[PDB]
């Protein structure tokens, strides 16, 4: 009770993980705000398919990894690396 | 909307680098073309039009729509000394 944060395991699929990011140090998506937004949670994707991520979701986390105040590639490549499992942390 | 840049290839080249294309999708299946860096003191940087993770949709006025990564790479590199590059962000 009082937790802005989630811990989301969401399970690769064939298609892998179905959702689009945008942010970062070096790309930011609002003024003076460099924090990783999740942009389209994309059908027939796996975050759709889980149902638990929602759109414009932080992204503060990507498995072990913190994702604030880094630059995009950072996340991307934790994401595109990414095992079978993905525990994504989150903050809305 | 799409904005077109014209660059002079500088002593370093057009001072950014490029990642995508059918054959290196992004992880949510993305296969655009787009600049994952940008050269400090390159002709990029210096011209101050282009944006890392911009995607190219052209260059000297061939598509880079769905396209093989070295399609791309094969086009900057034989544009000369002045390419036209559209983006799109």
């Amino acid at each position: 009770l009082g937790s802005q944060y989630l811990d989301i395991v969401l399970l690769r699929g064939s298609s892998g993980l179905g959702f689009s990011i945008a942010g970062g140090t070096d790309n930011p998506h609002f003024d003076n705000d460099t924090s990783i937004y999740i942009t389209k949670v994309i059908p027939g994707g796996a975050a759709e398919a889980d149902g638990r991520l929602k759109v414009y979701d932080t992204i503060v986390a990507v498995d072990d990894q913190l994702m604030e105040d880094v630059a995009h590639q950072v996340c991307v490549d934790a994401l595109k690396s990414a095992g079978s499992e993905v525990k994504l942390r989150v903050k809305r």
